[PDB]
């Protein structure tokens, strides 16, 4: 027995996967459900911290399951949580900006962007873990 499928890294009871190829938001998400898991939905300051270092170190521009695509400036989780305000702090200086029409967030360098949701990018998927 142990707690994430090989591959996925452990933290706080959760499995993450971050992906070795790129597709656009919207296949993502389904890239995530094809293995029981999930685009990342961000719960807390340390798990926001605990993905934004990954994809700094690693110099990835990586989805996560959050988008404004149904309201325009209304951010949304794809587990249809709202963004809270004890968030808007990650947003990189100036985003989210819309230019161009920009509806799906990114980890980008030390923060979020809104990009255009049919750019390929790398992404990441959330699982529970498993108890032994
Ligand atoms: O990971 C994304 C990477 O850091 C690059 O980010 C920049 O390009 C992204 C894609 O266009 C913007 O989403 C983002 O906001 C930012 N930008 C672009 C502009 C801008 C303003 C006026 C005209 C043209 C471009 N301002 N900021
Ligand atoms: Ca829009
Ligand atoms: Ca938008
Ligand atoms: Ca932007």
């Amino acid at each position: 027995c142990h707690p994430c499928p090989w591959e996925w890294t452990f933290f706080q009871g959760n499995c993450y996967f971050m992906s070795n190829s790129q597709r656009n938001w919207h296949d993502s998400i389904t890239a995530c459900k094809e293995v029981g898991a999930q685009l990342v939905v961000i719960k807390s300051a340390e798990e926001q911290n605990f993905l934004q270092l990954q994809s700094s170190r690693s110099n990835r521009f990586t989805w996560m399951g959050l988008s404004d695509l149904n309201q325009e400036g209304t951010w949304q989780w794809v587990d249809g949580s709202p963004l809270l305000p004890s968030f808007k702090q990650y947003w990189n200086r100036g985003e989210p900006n819309n230019v161009g029409e920009e509806d799906c967030a990114e980890f980008s360098g030390n923060g979020w962007n809104d990009d255009k949701c049919n750019l390929a990018k790398f992404w990441i998927c959330k699982k529970s873990a498993a108890s032994c």
